[PDB]
């Protein structure tokens, strides 16, 4: 079921932690650190 209302297009990079996107990679990268640098809550094993 494709109900693309908000986005779901022109995507190149997506975070498999908070389903976030960034027009560019660099932007996403700096955002990844957060998920890959936060208190040990659970075994990410990404
Ligand atoms: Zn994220």
């Amino acid at each position: 079921g494709s109900s693309g209302s908000s986005g779901a297009g022109k995507k190149l990079f997506k975070c498999n932690e908070c389903k976030k996107t960034f027009t560019q990679s660099s932007s996403l990268t700096v955002h990844q650190r957060i998920h890959t640098g936060e208190k040990p809550s659970g075994p990410s094993s990404g």
